[PDB]
């Protein structure tokens, strides 16, 4: 058996990933939503496949993250594959035109949120077998790619989390953790369906055997 | 031919040494900032002896202080030739699991948001200037592609985040002929603050291309 944990599972790639794991035999899935009672798709998913466990998480709300270890501990003794998926993407374009609020929100939600989530869930991951850790990042997060676009707070936040992911990989290598930053695709770079992003992500999540990688969905490396 | 320099965090360290180096140059006006100017003893004495050195208050962690910096600089000058975001903190190193919430937050507000907001407030003054030079004092520890065998935690993450946004800014302001750089001032193989300041002032004067990540000697660093 393997416990997978996915934040932001109510819709998007996160829902598509949970949908797909719900298929795989002997897979337990802790799936989070900000508002589980409005998570119509995902409550139905869990009712048909009750190995899918639904759980409250707002990654922008420290009081929500302060409860995530108990909330997950209701359903499991461990986590094999942690996925920080929940995230926002609200501000793009020039720096002179990006207000304080946008920088602050992208930091708390996209950088602090995941770091606090991993910190809270590290004890549970440490007791698991696979010790796999996936921050859903973005290719716009690279300090060494040029898309001919500005990503403002969005890009900054993905780069900030990339930096810390890189360090965390170094830091946990001794404990045989597999730590990766992963660009899931776009759902101009070719867009893919959420179910396509999910399928490639599930494959990467099972295939990846080395730490400190920055991966695109298809398994090819990106520059940091 | 007169040039105005803006230096955040001028009360001590590299900042003090840069203002001290600039104070020696003819036709260079220096707007030097301190969180608490009344206790900025060395800086106030420099300003007492060299009237081309103007001391203004700035806390870059504080929106209310940032909201005032443009009007306050404007009393002492109509333009900025060279903008130097030097003020910053370095209080968080070591492993992610030992780094509490408040170190991430403080390094974000002081080292990312502050420099960003400070540039936004002071851009009009810089546009009106001749040199249009914009330096963010960063760190080689912020590179995504250097390995020092050290964990830089919130310090390192904040310099990476400022580096990403600096590089974007260099693209955005290329059409207005701004020069934007992120600059590692050295470790103060260690050097002295005065050595760092000598090298940085050479660099500020010579850099004629935007979007570079540089060390104090003018050699390039990878982002
Ligand atoms: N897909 C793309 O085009 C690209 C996206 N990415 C990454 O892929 C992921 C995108 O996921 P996807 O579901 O497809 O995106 P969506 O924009 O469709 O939704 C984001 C998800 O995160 C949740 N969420 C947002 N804010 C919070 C919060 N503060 N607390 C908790 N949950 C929150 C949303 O829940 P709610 O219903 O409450 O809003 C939702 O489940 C992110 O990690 C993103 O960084 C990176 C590269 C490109
Ligand atoms: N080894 C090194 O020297 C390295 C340093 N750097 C960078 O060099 C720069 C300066 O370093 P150094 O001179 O040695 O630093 P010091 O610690 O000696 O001095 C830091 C300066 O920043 C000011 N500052 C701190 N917080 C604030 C704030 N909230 N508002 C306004 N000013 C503030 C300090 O003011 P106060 O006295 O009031 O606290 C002081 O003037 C920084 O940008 C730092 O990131 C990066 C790479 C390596
Ligand atoms: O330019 C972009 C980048 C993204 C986007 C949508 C939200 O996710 C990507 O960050 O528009
Ligand atoms: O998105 C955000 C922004 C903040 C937050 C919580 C702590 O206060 C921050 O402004 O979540
Ligand atoms: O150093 C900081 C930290 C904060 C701040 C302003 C807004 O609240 C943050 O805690 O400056």
């Amino acid at each position: 058996e393997q416990t997978y944990f996915i934040s932001g599972a109510n819709r998007g790639i996160g829902f598509s990933v949970v949908q797909r794991l719900a298929a795989k035999s002997g897979v337990k899935v802790i799936a989070t939503a900000r508002d589980p009672a409005s998570a119509t798709a995902l409550n139905e998913l869990a009712k048909e496949n009750p190995q899918v466990k639904v759980v409250q998480l707002d990654i922008s709300d420290e009081e929500s993250i302060k409860k995530i270890a108990k909330n997950v501990s209701q359903y499991t003794d461990s986590i094999d594959v942690f996925v920080s998926n929940a995230a926002i993407a609200k501000s793009f374009g020039p720096l002179l035109n990006t207000p304080r609020e946008q920088w602050i929100e992208h930091f708390f939600t996209n950088v602090l949120g995941p770091i606090r989530l991993f910190q809270e869930l590290y004890p549970l991951i440490k007791k698991g077998t696979q010790k796999k850790v996936f921050f859903i990042s973005s290719n716009a997060g690279s300090l060494n790619l040029d898309f001919g676009l500005d990503f403002s707070a969005f890009g900054q936040s993905k780069a900030a989390l990339n930096y810390s992911t890189k360090e965390l990989a170094r830091q946990l290598k001794p404990e045989n953790f597999i730590v990766a930053a992963v660009h899931p695709g776009v759902v101009p770079e070719t867009k893919i369906t959420p179910e396509e992003s999910a399928a490639a992500l599930c494959k990467l999540f099972e295939s990846l055997n080395t730490t400190g990688k920055y991966l695109s969905y298809d398994g090819t490396e990106l520059p940091w």
